[PDB]
């Protein structure tokens, strides 16, 4: 929990956060993703027109080629490449050099985003998930192992031609207690792969969605910082969209709106977020029958693209993701060591004069056991 970490991520609305980096010798800059979605620490290694710099091995002393292919398929996009090992560095990280694997992109296909400013990911999740298998060494546990750096780091992600600029901070080895307020309340990590979690509970406005909690995790729900916007399982959503639509009926909107697809304008400074309900998400606690909420409103689920916005909510057929929208405002503990995500108000907390993002904690709840997958 360095001071020096602190702002150490940037990026513009819809299209993620980077951490600038080096790679190889003499060091070379680019600026990757965040990725707590996935496990591949991969980077541009061929000219792309999105691209306007890359990683290039021939220019590394230190550069070992592992001489195996890799492929990885993400929810919509993915790419293929070459593994190999080189020295990495965080500027304005952890003071130490590392030799990680890296996946040096030849071919890609809609992963790489037009002005987004990053020409490479961060997967931060487990081995399980990594390709090939999971005999590819993570990113972090490389960190780790090699490092005394403590298996743990946070993230504190902040809202807002051209898109609006993001920023926030990645502290790696420890929680930097400047940037949150109030306790950290902790969710188990279900299993090592996604960071997945449970959630046992889901209200909108104080209302509960009274479904049973498996469906909130039908197939499983994950915290991913690279992913945009809160994902829910199609019949949750639905219940999840009826009943914002419920409560903001003083007003209408066309369904690209709901759909995400097309944006919604209000004249400037008018944005009518009163209308709009807040999302409460109930996470099983560490203690069976007891959880805890984490509320976001609508200054979250509604994006910045007159003051334009687009829904931030969409259907997932790959279960609940917790993307950045939901992150945002929130302070978040990776805790590696202990299995457990920590959650609490942001410095840079979730806004409004009536409202405010919050983490509560406890509300007793029984048989959370049984609100997740199991395989
Ligand atoms: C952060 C910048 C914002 C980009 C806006 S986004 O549309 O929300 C990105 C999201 N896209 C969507 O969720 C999406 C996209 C289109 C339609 N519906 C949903 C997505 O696929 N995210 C990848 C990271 C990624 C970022 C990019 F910038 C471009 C890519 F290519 C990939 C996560 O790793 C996925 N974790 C679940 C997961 C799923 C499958 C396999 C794995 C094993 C690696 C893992």
């Amino acid at each position: 929990s360095f001071v020096e970490m602190v702002d150490n991520l940037r990026g513009k609305s819809g299209q993620g956060y980077y951490v600038e980096m080096t790679v190889g010798s003499p060091p070379q800059t680019l600026n990757i993703l965040v990725d707590t979605g996935s496990s591949n620490f991969a980077v541009g290694a061929a000219p792309h027109p999105f691209l306007h710099r890359y990683y290039q091995r021939q220019l590394s002393s230190t550069y070992r080629d592992l001489r195996k292919g890799v492929y990885v398929p993400y929810t919509q996009g993915k790419w293929e490449g070459e593994l190999g090992t080189d020295l990495v560095s965080i500027p304005h990280g952890p003071n130490v050099t590392v030799r990680a694997n890296i996946a040096a992109i030849t071919e890609s296909d809609k992963f790489f985003i037009n002005g987004s400013n990053w020409e490479g990911i961060l997967g931060l999740a487990y081995a399980e998930i990594a390709r090939p298998d999971d005999s590819l060494e993570p990113f972090f546990d490389s960190l780790v192992k090699q490092t005394h750096v403590p298996n743990l780091f946070s993230l504190q992600l902040c809202g807002a031609e051209v898109l609006a600029s993001v920023g926030g901070s990645m502290i790696i080895g420890g929680i930097d207690h400047s940037l949150y307020t109030g306790s950290l309340w902790y969710t188990p990590i279900r299993r090592e792969w996604y960071y997945e979690v449970i959630i046992v509970r889901v209200e909108i406005n104080g209302q509960d969605l009274k479904m049973d909690c498996k469906e909130y995790n039908y197939d499983k729900s994950i915290v991913d910082s690279g992913t945009t916007n809160l994902r829910l399982p199609k019949k949750v959503f639905e219940a999840a969209v009826k009943s914002i639509k419920a409560a903001s009926s003083t007003e209408k909107f066309p369904d690209g709106f709901w759909l995400g697809e097309q944006l919604v304008c209000w004249q400037a400074g008018t944005t009518p977020w009163n209308i709009f309900p807040v999302i409460s998400l109930y996470l099983m606690g560490e203690v069976t029958n007891q959880s805890f909420r984490i509320t976001i409103l609508p200054q979250q689920y509604l994006r910045p693209v007159d003051d334009c916005y687009k829904f931030a909510i969409s259907q997932s057929s790959t279960g609940t993701v917790m993307g950045a929208v939901i992150m945002e405002g929130f302070y978040v503990v990776f805790d590696r060591a202990r299995k457990r995500i920590g959650f609490a108000v942001s410095a840079c907390h979730v806004h409004d004069e009536f409202r405010t993002a919050a983490v509560e904690g406890p509300f007793v709840t029984l048989d959370m056991e049984d609100c997740g997958y199991n395989i």
